[PDB]
């Protein structure tokens, strides 16, 4: 009496959120293995992370072709698996539509597989705006140590900016890359301002998020960060490396980018945004919240979830 739609992944996560979307109106469970006990009825599949879901989206196609059967797009898929496991792409091939999470994601991909992706924004509950102090700036960054983050461009930053009592900067990432991690602790050891907070829990880095003056997003590719919608949806703006899944969250006429690397305009940004802090002295702060007040409504939880249904029903 309701459709059957398997899930496959290996609350707040895609696999949840999506499966809460879908509860009312269809038969969801999510798995990690596709032809499981529960197989029986499936009409449509949601596949994500290509590369540890192939053996499911090639299950799949054996027995149902194209047939309601799509995969998700992060930006590990776009930018190294689909250039480097050739099942990984091959499952792209595989795929009656594919999901990207902001409006470049697409023109990642060749032209055969553009024409058959769609954008599907993420989505979080929006909170309220947190007090913060106006005789200091506390920005923060959200990642796990990895090159692809680029957290050397932050610790180059806060070098350049020790001279700035009046900055603080707070990294939050567990440390999977020893060595970045060592580059951490040196960088903490030589400027008081800066602090590596290590792993935290989801619940405590998302307020985090929304209790600093701004998020920074550094990285080198990103398929759609997740922090960049917290902070967005929570009333902190961002500086971020100027790149496709950056400008995709943020938008191409958005006030707070940077060149990817570039350290002192990173460092430059920042002393500007603490001249933003009171009639304020440097309008750019500002200029930047108003911009992301505006960029809030892709993440609304009702237009994720109607656009999911959207893609249920295209694919049955």
């Amino acid at each position: 009496s309701r459709p059957s739609v398997a899930i496959v992944s290996p609350n707040w996560q895609t696999a949840r959120r999506w499966q809460e979307f879908l509860d009312g109106t269809c038969n969801v469970r999510m798995t990690q293995r596709w032809p499981d006990d529960g197989s029986q009825d499936d009409v449509v599949m949601l596949a994500l992370h290509a590369r540890r879901s192939a053996d499911s989206i090639e299950a799949w196609a054996s027995v149902h072709g194209d047939r309601g059967l799509a995969v998700v797009l992060t930006g590990t898929d776009l930018y190294q698996d689909i250039v480097v496991d050739p099942r990984a792409r091959h499952s792209l091939e595989l795929a009656g539509q594919l999901v990207v999470l902001q409006d470049l994601g697409a023109e990642a991909l060749p032209p055969a597989l553009r024409g058959k992706t769609r954008v599907i924004y993420q989505s979080t509950p929006s909170q309220a705006a947190a007090s913060k102090p106006d005789t200091v700036l506390q920005a923060l960054m959200v990642g796990h140590l990895r090159e692809v983050k680029s957290p050397q461009t932050l610790f180059q930053a806060a070098r350049l900016l020790a001279g700035h009592d009046d900055i603080r900067i707070d990294h939050i990432g567990e440390a999977l890359d020893p060595v970045l991690g060592e580059q951490a602790l040196a960088t903490q050891r030589d400027c008081p301002n800066y602090r590596w907070l290590g792993a935290l829990p989801h619940d405590g880095t998302r307020e985090r998020i929304r209790c600093a003056h701004l998020l920074v997003h550094a990285s080198a590719m990103e398929g759609g960060a997740h922090v960049i919608m917290e902070a967005v949806c929570s009333g902190t703006p961002v500086l971020a490396s100027r790149i496709p899944g950056n400008v995709g969250m943020l938008g191409a006429d958005y006030a707070g980018y940077f060149t990817h690397g570039d350290a002192a305009a990173l460092a430059a940004l920042l002393v500007r945004c603490r001249q933003g802090q009171a009639v304020p002295a440097d309008p750019l702060l500002a200029r930047l919240g108003a911009q992301c007040a505006l960029r809030a409504p892709l993440f609304a939880p009702e237009a994720e979830r109607a656009a999911l249904l959207r893609l249920v029903a295209d694919l049955m």
